[PDB]
RNA sequence: GAAAGUUCACCGAUAUUUCUUCAAUAGAGGAAGCAAAAGUCGUAACAAGGUAGCUGUAGGUGAACCUGCAGCUGGAUCAUUU
């Protein structure tokens, strides 16, 4: 431990979800106009 | 002198069409967020939390996450060849 109460994932991996989320939902979009 | 009427130019209602632009709206299907707290699967985090923790980046994975490379101490070290 080093940090103080985060809670809600560790904020390095939240990241990381949230842009490979982004990504797929750009390529969708894109098609689909 | 002077009416109806003629012809040309100008101003131009209105309609139509083109371009431009703003506002508002139906919707198959797809994807998130939050509030409820006695559902389900695990145990990632807080003690060296039982693979120290965290940051940047790439890849992988049912999920919390895991793994490589480079950093920080907000560490578990303020410190051992005169």
């Amino acid at each position: 431990g080093t940090i103080s109460r985060p809670g809600g994932m560790r904020p390095k991996w939240h990241k990381k979800r949230i842009k490979r989320l982004k990504r797929r939902r750009r390529r969708m979009r894109q098609r689909s106009k």
